[PDB]
């Protein structure tokens, strides 16, 4: 159905350990960009600052996918990310949005 075709560009930084997430969300709360803390912190897409790009409703673990299409749509300089961290089988999560359909 229509909804299928919803979308969200995501960026995240995935730590398994929760203290790891908590030191990256401190960073993010310093000031430091997603990209930057993604490329210290983050078990996945680290090289690419953690963007996930583009991903379809039904293709996103769930608490992930429920926490990302309830963010507007920022950018790095303006961010709105998820606090507290989103916990899903993979680890912890700090999403933000860039894109949105
Ligand atoms: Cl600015
Ligand atoms: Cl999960």
């Amino acid at each position: 159905g229509p909804m299928g075709s919803n979308a969200v560009k995501v960026r995240h930084i995935l730590c398994e350990k929760h203290g790891k997430i908590m030191e990256a969300m401190e960073k993010l709360k310093s000031g430091m960009r997603f990209n930057e803390v993604a490329a210290q912190y983050s078990e996945d897409k680290a090289r690419q600052g953690g963007d996930l790009g583009w991903m379809t409703r039904g293709s996103m673990v769930g608490p992930f996918q429920e926490a990302a299409f309830a963010l507007p749509v920022s950018g790095m300089d303006k961010p709105v990310f998820t606090d507290p961290p989103v916990k899903t089988k993979f680890g912890y999560h700090i999403i933000m949005v860039e894109g949105r359909k």
